[PDB]
Parts: C-alpha cells; structure tokens; sequence
C-alpha cells in the first residue's frame, strides 16, 4: 500500500529513463555520423526532441502527481507543465504528418526516394511545425480559453495543489481535432497511399535484383565465367580486359569494370527481352509463356535466368500443370526439384508467385520498402497509444463522466509511454543498429 508506491515509483523512473536514454541516443547518432543524415532523419530528430521534452518535463511532474496525490509545484508550473504536454503531442503528429507526406512525394518523385526538400528547407518546416503546434498549444492555455466555468474546476484552477486538466466542450473538441485528428487522418491516408505506390513498384527487375542480387563491379559467377549486374555475362575468356572490352562495348563508355545501378538495369532489361525471345522459341517453354500472365511470366523468366532454357524445359509435369492453372499441384511438383534443394528461398518466392500471381512475396525485401515499413511502425504504435485517450476525450464532451478517472490517467500514460517506443522501434534500421553499437562503447 505504501510499499507499492515506492514499487510504482521505482517503475515510472525506469520509464523516465528509458524515454531519455534513447532518445538522446536517436538524437545522438543522426547528429555524429553523416549518413544518418537524411530529410528524413531531421524529423525523426523532431520526433526525438518532442518525446526527450516528455521525458524529462512532462512524465517526471505527471509521476510525482500520482504518486504525492497532490501537485507541489504551483498553479504557474501547472499552466506551464499542461502547455508543454500539449504542445509534446500536437508537435509529434504533426511531424509524423509532415514524414508522410515528404515520403509521398519522394515516392513519386522521378528522382525517386529523396525528398522535394532541401537541408534547409526540411528545418524551416520543422520550426513552421513547432511553432504552429505552440500557437495550437501554448496559447488557448495560457489564455485560459481551455476552462470551464462550473464550481468544481475553480476551486482545482484556485487550488494550488490541484493539477486538473477540466476544460469547456468547445475547447476539448476543437482542440483534440486541430491537434491530433486532422494531422491523424491526413498522415493515415497519405502513408497508405506511400504503401500503393511501394507495391507499385514491383516488377521483374526488383524481382531479379533481390532473387539474385545486382553487383556494379565485374565478377566471377560460380562457372568462373565474368559477370556483372544481375547475372549478366560478359565473357567465357579468361582474361579480364576483353571481359572489360565486352562491357564497354555493351554499355558505350570507359567502364573499367564498374556499372551504376541504371546501367545494370538496362542491361537486365536488355537481357530480358533476349530471355523472352528464347522462350517463344522453345517449343515446350512457348505454350507455358502464352498461357501465363504478366506476373507469373516473370517468375517463369526468373527460373529461365537461374537455370537457363533447358533446365526449365526438365519440369515436364510442371509446365503442364501451370499451363491448365493447377497452380498448387505445380507448386508440389516444383518443391521437389534440385532447384528447391539448391536455393530453397529463391525458390519458395518464385513457387509463390505461381501460387497467388501477386508480388506479395517479393514485399518489404527491398531495404528501401523495409525503411517505409519502420516508419509505418512508428505511425501505426502512435495511433495505438494515443487514440483511446484522444476517444474518451471526445465522448466525455458527448455524455461526461462516462468512463472512470483512474482509466483516463491510465490511457494518458499508455500516450507517454509511446515517447520510449520509437528508439527501439529504429533498431529495425541496420543503420540506426549500427549506430547504435559504436554509440555505446561495444
Ligand atoms: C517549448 C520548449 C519548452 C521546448 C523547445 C522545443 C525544442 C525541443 C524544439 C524547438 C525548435 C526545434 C527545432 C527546430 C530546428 C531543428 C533543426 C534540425 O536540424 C533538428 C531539429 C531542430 C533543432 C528542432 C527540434 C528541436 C527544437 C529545438
Ligand atoms: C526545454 C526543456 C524542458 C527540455 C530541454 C530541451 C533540449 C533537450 C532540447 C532543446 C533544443 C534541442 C536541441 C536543439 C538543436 C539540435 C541540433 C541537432 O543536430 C541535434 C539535436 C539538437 C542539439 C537538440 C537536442 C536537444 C535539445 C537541446
Ligand atoms: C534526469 C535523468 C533522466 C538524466 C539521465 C541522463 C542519462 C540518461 C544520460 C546522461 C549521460 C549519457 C550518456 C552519456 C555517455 C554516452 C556515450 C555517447 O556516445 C552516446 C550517449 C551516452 C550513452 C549517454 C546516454 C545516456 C546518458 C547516460
Ligand atoms: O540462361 C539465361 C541467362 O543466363 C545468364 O544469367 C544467369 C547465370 O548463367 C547463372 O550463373 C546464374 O545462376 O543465374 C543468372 C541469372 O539469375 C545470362 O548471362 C543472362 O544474360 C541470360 O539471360
Ligand atoms: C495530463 C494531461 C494534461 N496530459 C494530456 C495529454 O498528455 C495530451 O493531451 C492533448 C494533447 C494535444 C492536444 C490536446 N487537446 C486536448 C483536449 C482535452 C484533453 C487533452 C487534449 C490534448
Ligand atoms: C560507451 O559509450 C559506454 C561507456 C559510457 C559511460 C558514460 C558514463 C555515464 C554515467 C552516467 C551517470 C549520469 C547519471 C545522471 C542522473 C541524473
């Protein structure tokens, strides 16, 4: 009873800690190392200042409230302690909001994945932020607007040990909507339309660049044969110069042996019309490649990349069956070939999208894809934490007293503790992961 206190104490110090620790460490990391500095990243920043001033101005005073029963700190520390957990929230929605909507745009950029944004500029929207969430925040609070007029609030507005956030109808709706819902449901929509746009983007060249991977420099493949791109041969020589000479020659420049990314995608779009060609030769390949749609013609192009015309040709059983559209009886039939044994996850993507004729195998393989899903995380566990609270704020004003005070406060720190969430949530980055290791002595 007494006891506990200390034990709920000993509890939200170790929350406290944990906000401050990782955040600090988000912060620490994206300032030290210049790879983590991205568009991106100077939000996340945001984001990690606004959950830093949670740990240590908001969450620390809302504990000793609970815990003393009582606020000790005054009516002006009151105000102020009220405006900056306001402002906390209102500036992380709104960055999240921002995120979204910069990772729109990039998406859809022709220069894709980078933001419209400048350094420079991407600052000037998060000041824009912070003081649009302050002029949100600090101002109705501070001009009192957010009270109500009853009895019982005066005597907690009047009280110096009375910390009670009791507010007017109009406020409680205007507010929690301007602050939290319209950003809410702004970030909501866009983001799933960054998620379509990502899924849009998958066809043979991500397929093939992650079933086999698109290296930029020459290569030896496991014949010994020079390689480059994904999968591409050079030469069957042996000497590296006319492996080099070859390249040149395909690409039309001065290599030494060194593609970009674009350049490897014209030669993989080069090699796949040489593939497909090859296909509507063969006569056991050409009524399969007829039969099948887009999707399913890539997976089938995928295995004639990896084992070549003939290799394919060997799935007698196979083939028939995928040509009636008995896609799981060629799915058994496939999973007992060499090429499962061999490279079993290759396989098993390929296998399933003859099964579904969809890409939801080739999803969230990308890293680029994998950054979007980390963010939609940090998204997703926000709203979570912060939308019953945010409910119940909005059906009080409907019918009030509707839901008890102990479970209010209780859903207010399921929002605070949202603030400890997002440092590990980075963990997902390999990047942040590795940040992270230098950043802590290992
Ligand atoms: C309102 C009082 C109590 C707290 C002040 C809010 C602080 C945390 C806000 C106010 C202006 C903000 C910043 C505005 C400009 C940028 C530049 C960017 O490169 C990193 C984040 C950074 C630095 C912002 C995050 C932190 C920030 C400093
Ligand atoms: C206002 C009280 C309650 C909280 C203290 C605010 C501190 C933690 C905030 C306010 C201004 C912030 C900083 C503002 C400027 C940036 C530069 C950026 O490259 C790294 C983070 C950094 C350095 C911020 C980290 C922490 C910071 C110092
Ligand atoms: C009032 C309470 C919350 C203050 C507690 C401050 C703690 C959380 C601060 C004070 C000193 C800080 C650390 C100082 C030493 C380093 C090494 C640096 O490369 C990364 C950050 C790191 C690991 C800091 C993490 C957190 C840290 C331990
Ligand atoms: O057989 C057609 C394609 O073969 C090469 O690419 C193969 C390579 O032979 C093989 O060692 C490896 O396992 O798979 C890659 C592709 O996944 C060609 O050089 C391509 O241009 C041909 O289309
Ligand atoms: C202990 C109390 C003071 N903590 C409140 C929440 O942490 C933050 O709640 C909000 C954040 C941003 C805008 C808001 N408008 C509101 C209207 C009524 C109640 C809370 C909020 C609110
Ligand atoms: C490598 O980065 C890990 C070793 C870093 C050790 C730093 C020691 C910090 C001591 C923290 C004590 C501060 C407590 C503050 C409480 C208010």
């Amino acid at each position: 009873d007494e006891v506990w206190v200390v034990g709920m104490g000993i509890v939200m110090s170790l929350i406290v800690l944990a906000i401050v620790f990782g955040n600090v460490l988000v912060i620490t990391a994206i300032a030290k190392f210049e790879r983590l500095q991205t568009v991106t990243n100077y939000f996340i920043t945001s984001l990690a200042c606004a959950d830093l001033v949670m740990g240590l101005a908001v969450v620390p005073f809302g504990a000793a409230h609970i815990l003393m029963k009582m606020w000790t700190f005054g009516n002006f520390w009151c105000e102020f302690w009220t405006s900056i957990d306001v402002l906390c929230v209102t500036a992380s929605i709104e960055t999240l909001c921002v995120i979204a909507v910069d990772r729109y745009f990039a998406i859809t950029s022709p220069f894709k994945y980078q933001s419209l944004l400048t350094k420079n500029k991407a600052r000037v929207i998060i000041l824009m932020v912070w003081i649009v969430s302050g002029l949100t925040s600090f101002l109705p609070i501070q001009m009192h607007w957010y009270r109500a007029t009853h009895q019982e609030a005066i005597n907690c507005y009047a009280e110096e040990t009375c910390c009670d956030f009791f507010t007017n109808q109009a406020y409680a709706i205007a507010s929690s909507i301007v602050s939290f819902y319209v950003p809410l449901v702004i970030m909501v929509f866009v983001y799933s339309r960054v998620f379509q746009e990502a899924k849009r983007q998958l066809n043979i060249f991500e397929m093939l660049r992650i079933d086999e991977g698109l290296r930029l420099k020459i290569y030896k493949d496991t014949e010994g044969y020079y390689t480059i791109g994904i999968g591409h041969l050079l030469t069957k020589s042996p000497s590296l110069n006319a492996a080099k000479s070859e390249l040149d020659k395909a690409i039309g420049r001065n290599t030494n042996g060194v593609i970009t990314k674009d350049e490897a995608e014209k030669l993989f779009n080069q090699d796949v019309d040489a593939a497909v060609r090859g296909i509507l030769r063969n006569a056991k390949l050409k009524p399969v490649y007829d039969s099948l749609d887009a999707v399913r013609r890539a997976a089938l192009i995928n295995m004639v990349f990896q084992m070549g015309e003939t290799g394919v040709a060997g799935f007698t059983n196979s083939l028939r069956m995928l040509q009636q559209k008995r896609w799981d009886e060629a799915a058994v039939n496939l999973a007992k070939s060499r090429w499962y044994n061999q490279t079993p996850n290759r396989a098993k993507r390929v296998i399933t999208t003859f099964r579904t004729g969809t890409w939801d195998a080739y999803k969230f393989c990308l890293k680029e894809h994998k950054a979007l899903k980390t963010l939609g995380i940090i998204m997703g566990t926000f709203t979570l934490c912060w939308l019953p609270f945010f409910i119940v704020n909005i059906v009080h004003v409907i019918q009030d007293n509707l839901i008890r005070k102990e479970v209010y406060i209780l859903l207010n720190w399921i929002g605070y503790v949202n603030s400890g969430f997002n440092p590990l949530i980075y963990c997902r980055s390999p990047d942040f992961r590795i940040a992270f290791q230098e950043l802590l002595c290992l």
